RNA sequence: GAUGAGACGCGUUUUAGAGCUAGAAAUAGCAAGUUAAAAUAAGGCUAGUCCGUUAUCAACUUGAAAAAGUGGCACCGAGUCGGUGCUU
DNA sequence: CGTGATTCCAGCGTCTCAAAGTCTACATA
DNA sequence: TATGTAGACTTATATTGGAATCACG
């Protein structure tokens, strides 16, 4: 069996796979083809790509699920309201509710009278005339005290409940006083009454504007205080204003109180918190705080409710009535003005629904903004519309009762109006008095966020727990739901578990055990040196215990001075001590210990370990919740242990935040031999004092083994669940799953022989304004005038050379001279650290100079000469933030620090390793699926080595050796990327085996940086273990080791391993082999078929029409009378071979056609296909001939023409256009697809090659035409493209190449799309017929497409 | 970063808002114009203040199904694989 | 009168939860 | 009066199929 390797490239839209061998040549095999087709043997290369639709997020599903939940909860609330009214309404009217529930049906299908409210035309007309809107009726029922018909009361209550407004506002503000100025004046009056000796002059203070301004509460407080000279924000009046604004002011200082008078109107405890305050200073100040609360309510009402009428109790219904009156008056005035001045526009404005006039604003789809935009010029053109123009500029011209800006309405206003109606109508209806609080509860009820769906399971989003098994109603939710228990489950489920131990609950941030762990972990590294001691010593167990007892348990924060003096001098009698570790202040602290010591006032209780767990259960309660009532309910279990004062003080104490390590990770697991936990080791570890990092990484302890055994595949019940649990986007996880299945299929393909290596690469998944700001700040800090002489826009800064020029302030970075913009093309861009040490494209890693030769010494950093010349200039640029600290250090690396071997190792590590961890998870999954056997030492046998590569290495490999990629040519680039990843990974691990530790999971481990770095100049790689003095990693591939000086160090034609001596690269035939691989016209492109799901149809209720395409919104709602949905998305088509009656002849004519199965009908079709098809009209269906065709089903026609089944009546182009490599390279070079990076001589050679191969352009177009004539069959589009190409033959080569790059989408795989050749627009050619594929060859393709099943549909039947 | 929940305001739609006069009618002219109720993905069985737009995957065989099983190799070339040898 | 070509058109805004960043003014040494 | 700290305000586009329309030989 020949050894082979598998390379894969992972993306969010594609998975590229490639199989390589010992020659780095893609193999080729014969694959059997099943089916009735004549062909039984085919040939396919082992490199290809798999294309699937990107994974879609679940946010849309979450929104369209919460929407259904809300629209089923509102209906239930309305039903409850009806249930309250059932008996009395039935006494008054027996068919009122049936009318209201059958109002939507037409008169023909109605079982009752067509007039809902009264059942007769006369009373309906009278009601509508008397009450044009529901708001008139609501206001009448609020203010008027006369008995009214029960139907009107029910209608008002229903309209109030069904639209109750938001619940954002906190607290209770049922009183409707909202005039800011009047309540501010009353507060000032009360303050002056209480404080006569110290009055406040509020004259000239615009309280309304200041308090109601759209600004922060603190900002408004400061503004208001600024208008009071002798008053401060922290004063009593300032604290009252802050409380009114929603802050939390402390009245302790104002009244010299011992108790901290913290009062917030949002907190539920305020009712007590105020009274307690009134207990100390008396009840004389109560009226002041009540005036403050009234002012707060007025401020909260602010702009949303702005009507000012004293008589009306309802402050919102009168607002709607005033709006309606303004609308009517403005309509009459505008109608008169239009009839007088512009009679020709009257019909267009008041009758054309298609326009954005009044007709379209009322009956059409025109919104308020569109109507304003359409009518502003007409009002400005006419006379007498000054008030109308003012209203338009104030967004109150011809407004409707319902609008877009009623979302600010707090539910308190609707609650108050409903309360007023109930108070005004309960005097005539006993049941309203009996059920007033029930209706108020219905209106105010709202399922708390921490309770969740009231579903007792039977779902995958419910966590609520029940106290009694009965129906939950808004009136009994407190006693039928275990709210306290359910809140704990909520908090726990949406809080991440310990990363090290997925099954262990994490600890609170302020937990006592967690604080002990943090202190000890840090304490296990402190040392002390004195006169008598020869060497600094680790703090022993007894020493650490004494330090904790004397310092950490007596001071919240322990400073280094405190450690030196209070312990070493007081106990150890040490006069001079040096402390290792942190200096000045210790970051860790036992804040919780001192906090509990202050409350309970029982030090022995805290120091007793027996209470430890209990204390934890307290701290958890202080962290788990924030509601004081729930905290009290939980802490009630420990009420016997502490006094009531202590219990209340604990209730007032609250916390937040979580740690990162679990309790079991601290004191749960124990080492096998020692029998000590992590905390036990931290308290005493002899003279080693190993910390947590050392403890969990020590091979001599079981902690590491236990962590490895626990964390490994904690979700490893299967492959789907393990990938799903991984943290990452849905698209990337779908790509991971497809890559794993591709690996399994490839392993099956090659005779069940595991490949030697698996290389994986995962693709990497405004700014001009930022650049402008940075350049402006740097120039203004530097004081230069370069912007005055050279204006520039933000977009122009996207050019690298111009951006670097402005960053350097028009000065050469290596020479103390100026640079010219118009000469930038003759200048040079040079890397500070050369390519020999680090291949990169970072802006900081680049410098704009007149000539690179001026860099002085080039072997190791720019010479000390340039540093001495312009280190001050570099520092000046650094201070202006024009260059970064890293760039400055690299520029001054000549003598800031000698060229470091550590820096070279860091460069190598940065180039090699992968910063992301998701790639590590993918590698672990692949390794666990491949490596399953163990050796004699019970260690894993790593038959398959999994390598992870970054895209930078492959991109640089592509750029160095003229192997270019153009993503918009075809989809082969994914497969080519996978192949190059495989080649690069295999070659890199064969050249330098020691890199396996960096590139493989587990087993192999690093040793140091000394053995990696070689000696100066060329060294013997084979003899000396030294591998690389220069810090490049891929320069062995190329034929010349370049340098910043331009010096050349040629390499042997054949590169081989130093020790083993095996040939790893033959530059004379391996590059040719790669070229031949990339030139292969046959590549396995298979689109992953995926049955479509989602919306039943487009979500837009279309108006009634005479067409069968409409889909009914309800079973009995005929689309011809009530409209319905349109465009049902087809889940998958079904090929049916049956007969249908031929109309009048009544003959069963044999037919074969594609029937689109919609998502709506999918379940019915799958339940019984025969009955569904017979209902559709087909007779004598061949059940065994039924073929399921999901979306993207592949069909082949004559001359290799391929199509994909996009739907039942539309097709997509199914062929790939394999362009020759030379044309691809010419298009890449000529169009400047990427930046023109490289030596100027190389750029000149590339330009010469482009100019000498201009004819390619024509040839390319010719090829495309032929491909169209072979695959596209779009005569009009092809002719237009040819005419456009012949039209712009005089255009520059770069522009023509760029247009051709975006001209390639004519035959791109997938759905057709319109494109632009220069200014010519070519629309997509759509294949609206699927008849031909009924006689083509259906090709079912595997995930890799190496196995294919070809069925001749024409041969069937 | 990945989820998950509780709320709102809309939007859309049919019917209700006797639209009128002069026309034989078509048509003309005139008046009014904001609101309401209902559904908001077909509905299902588990009858829930639940759930239905994310995740799954080619075909066949075995199977209800979670799933397993089902295809030679080398060689030269290369327009989306063509042929040769070997195995067979 | 099928048939190719042309055109439009698609449901959408807000808040809360729960998170840290950062000032800040009353304790605190 | 120079810090510690507890609190509290602040921050956190196009795609593509369907349907109609529209010419049209």
């Amino acid at each position: 069996d020949k050894k082979y390797s598998i390379g894969l490239a992972i993306g969010t839209n594609s998975v590229g796979w490639a199989v390589i061998t010992d020659e780095y040549k893609v193999p080729s095999k014969k694959f059997k083809v099943l089916g009735n087709t004549d062909r039984h043997s085919i040939k396919k290369n082992l490199i290809g790509a798999l294309l699937f639709d990107s994974g879609e997020t679940a946010e849309a599903t979450r929104l369209k699920r919460t929407a259904r939940r809300r629209y089923t909860r509102r209906k239930n609330r309305i039903c409850y309201l009806q249930e309250i009214f059932s008996n009395e309404m039935a006494k008054v009217d027996d068919s009122f509710f049936h009318r209201l529930e059958e109002s939507f049906l037409v008169e023909e299908d109605k079982k009752h009278e067509r007039h809902p409210i009264f059942g007769n035309i006369v009373d309906e007309v009278a009601y509508h005339e008397k009450y044009p809107t529901i708001y008139h009726l609501r206001k009448k029922l609020v203010d008027s005290t006369d008995k009214a018909d029960l139907r009107l009361i029910y209608l008002a209550l229903a309209h109030m409940i069904k639209f109750r407004g938001h619940f954002l506002i906190e607290g209770d503000l049922n009183p409707d006083n909202s005039d800011v100025d009047k309540l501010f004046i009353q507060l000032v009056q009360t303050y002056n009454q209480l404080f006569e000796e110290n009055p406040i002059n509020a004259s000239g203070v615009d309280a309304k504007a200041i308090l109601s301004a759209r600004l922060s509460k603190s900002r408004r407080l400061e503004n208001l205080i600024a208008q009071l000279p002798g008053e401060k924000k922290n004063g009593l009046f300032g604290n009252l204003i802050a409380l009114s604004l929603g802050l939390t002011p402390n009245f302790k200082s104002n009244f010299d109180l011992a108790e901290d008078a913290k009062l917030q109107l949002s907190k539920d405890t305020y009712d007590d918190d105020l009274d307690n305050l009134l207990a100390q200073i008396g009840d004389q100040y109560a009226d002041l705080f009540l005036a403050a609360k009234n002012l707060s309510d007025a401020i909260l009402l602010s702009d949303i409710l702005r009507v000012n009428t004293e008589i009306t109790k309802a402050p919102l219904s009168a607002s709607m009535i005033k709006r309606y009156d303004e609308h009517h008056q403005d309509l009459t005035l505008l109608k008169a003005l239009v009839r007088q001045q512009l009679p020709e526009k009257y019909k267009e404005i008041f009758f054309d629904q298609s326009k954005n006039g009044y007709a379209g604003y009322i009956d059409g789809g025109a919104s308020q903004e569109e109507f304003y935009k359409f009518i502003k010029p007409i009002l400005e053109k006419m006379d007498g519309t000054e008030e109308l123009l003012v209203k338009l500029n104030r967004e109150d011209l011809l407004r409707k009762q319902r609008t877009f800006d009623n979302g600010s309405i707090p539910h308190q206003i609707h609650l108050g109006e409903l309360h007023a109606i109930l108070r005004r109508q309960e005097d005539f209806y006993p049941f309203l008095k009996d059920n007033r609080e029930k209706i108020e509860k219905i209106l105010t009820f709202r399922i708390p966020y921490y309770v969740g769906p009231l579903a007792r399971g039977n779902s995958r989003f419910a966590w609520m727990t029940r106290k009694s098994e009965e129906t939950i109603t808004p009136w009994n939710f407190e006693e039928v739901v275990d709210k306290g228990a359910s809140a704990q489950s909520f908090i726990e489920r949406m809080t991440n578990f310990d990363k090290n131990l997925p099954n262990e609950k994490v600890l609170p941030k302020h937990s006592l055990l967690y604080e002990y762990f943090t202190v000890y972990n840090e304490l296990t590294k402190v040392k002390y040196v004195t006169e008598g001691m020869r060497k600094p010593a680790f703090l022993s167990g007894e020493q650490k215990k004494a330090i904790v007892d004397l310092l950490f348990k007596t001071n919240r924060k322990v400073t280094v001075k405190q450690l030196k003096e209070d312990y070493f001098k007081k106990i150890e009698c040490f006069d001079s001590v040096e402390i290792s570790g942190v200096e000045d202040r210790f970051n860790a602290s036992l804040g919780t210990y001192h906090d509990l010591l202050k409350i309970i006032k029982d030090k022995d209780f805290l120091d007793n370990e027996e209470n430890e767990d209990i204390l934890e259960d307290i701290v958890l309660t202080l962290t788990l919740f924030e509601d004081r009532e729930m905290i009290e309910e939980r802490l009630k279990t420990y009420a016997h242990l502490f006094d009531d004062k202590v219990m209340k003080q604990l209730k007032r104490r609250r916390y937040t935040g979580w740690g990162r390590l679990s309790r079991k990770l601290i004191n749960g697991i124990r080492d096998k031999q020692s029998g000590k936990t992590i905390l036990d080791f931290l308290k005493s570890d002899g003279f080693a004092n190993r910390n947590f990092m050392q403890l969990i990484h020590d091979d001599s302890l079981t902690f590491k083994e236990d962590i490895q055994k626990a964390q490994v595949s904690g979700q490893g019940d299967s492959l789907h669940e393990h990938i799903a649990n991984l943290a990452g986007s849905p698209a990337i996880k779908k790509g991971i799953l497809q890559t794993v299945k591709v690996v399994d299929e490839l392993v099956k393909v090659m005779g069940r022989h595991k490949p030697e290596n698996i290389v994986i690469e995962m693709a990497r998944e405004k700014n001009s304004r930022e650049r402008m700001k940075r350049i402006e700040e740097g120039i203004k800090e530097l004081g230069s005038q370069i912007l005055k002489e050279h204006p520039v826009e933000n977009t122009q800064l996207q050019n690298e050379k111009l951006y670097l020029y402005y960053l350097q302030n028009g000065r050469d970075m290596y020479v103390d001279q100026e640079l010219d913009i118009n000469r930038l093309s003759d200048y040079d861009v040079d890397a500070i650290v050369p390519q020999s040490f680090l291949k990169d494209d970072s802006i900081d890693n680049k410098v704009l100079t007149r000539s690179d030769k001026n860099r002085g010494k080039s072997d190791n950093v720019p010479s000390e000469e340039v540093v001495k010349k312009m280190k001050n200039y570099w520092r000046q640029l650094l201070n202006a933030k024009l260059i970064t600290q890293r760039k400055f250090d690299n520029l001054t690396k000549a003598e800031r620090g000698g060229l470091s071997e550590l820096d070279k190792a860091g460069f190598i590590k940065r180039q090699l390793v992968e910063t992301r961890q998701i790639t590590k998870h993918v590698a672990q999954i692949l390794d666990s699926r491949m490596n399953t056997k163990y050796d004699e030492n019970d260690k894993l046998i790593r038959e398959v080595k999994v390598i992870t590569l970054k895209s930078k290495l492959v991109s640089d490999f592509r750029k160095d050796f003229q192997f270019y990629k153009v993503r918009e040519i075809n989809n082969y680039h994914h497969a080519h990327d996978a192949y190059l990843n495989a080649v690069v990974g295999t070659a890199l691990i064969k050249k330098y085996p020691k890199l396996e530790s960096e590139f493989v999971y587990g087993d192999y481990k690093v040793y140091d940086v000394r053995k990696m770095i070689a000696k100066s100049e060329q060294e013997i790689g084979k003899a000396t273990a030294k591998y690389f003095f220069y810090s490049n990693i891929m320069n062995f591939f190329k034929t010349e080791i370049t340098l910043a000086n331009g010096e050349i160090r040629k390499r042997p034609l054949i590169e081989t391993n130093g020790e083993t001596g095996e040939i790893v690269w033959d530059k004379g035939r391996d590059f040719a082999t790669v070229r031949k691989v990339l030139s292969m016209p046959q590549v396995n492109i298979v689109k992953k078929t995926e049955v479509q799901t989602g919306g039943f149809s487009k979500e837009s209720i279309l108006p009634k029409r005479n067409s069968d395409k409409l889909i009914a919104r309800k079973k009995d709602w005929d689309p011809k009378k009530y409209g319905g949905f349109d465009s049902p998305t087809v889940a998958y088509s079904v090929l049916v071979v049956a007969k249908v009656e031929k109309g009048k002849s009544k003959k069963l004519k044999s037919v074969k056609e594609l029937l689109g199965i919609t998502i709506m009908e999918r379940s019915s079709f799958e339940k019984n296909p025969i009955d569904f098809l017979e209902a559709k009209g087909y007779k004598e269906v061949k059940k065994d001939l039924i073929i399921k065709l999901p979306k993207y089903s592949l069909f082949e026609l004559e001359n290799g023409r391929k199509r994909m089944l996009a739907s039942a009546g539309e097709l997509q182009k199914g062929n790939e256009l394999a362009l020759p490599s030379k044309y691809v390279n010419f298009l890449y070079l000529a169009s400047h697809y990427e930046k023109l990076k490289g030596s100027p001589e190389d750029n000149e050679q590339k330009q010469l090659f482009v100019e000498q191969h201009k004819h390619y352009l024509d040839e390319i177009i010719e090829q495309i035409s032929e491909f169209s004539k072979r695959v596209i069959l779009a005569d009009a589009n092809l002719d237009k493209v040819l005419s456009a190409y012949n039209k712009h033959r005089d255009k520059p080569i770069r522009e023509q190449a760029e247009n051709i790059i975006h001209l390639f989408t004519l035959t791109n795989l997938g759905a057709p799309a319109a494109f632009k050749y220069f200014d010519t627009t070519i629309d997509r050619k759509r294949y609206t017929s699927t008849k031909e594929v009924l006689d083509a060859t259906l090709i079912h393709q595997s995930i890799t497409g190496l196995y294919e099943t070809r069925i001749d549909l024409s041969q069937l039947g």
